[PDB]
């Protein structure tokens, strides 16, 4: 799957910066 954590992660990690 790889870490669909990550995909997710760097949705809001992005906006959140």
């Amino acid at each position: 799957m790889g870490s669909l954590f990550r995909s997710e992660s760097m949705c809001l990690a992005q906006l959140f910066l």
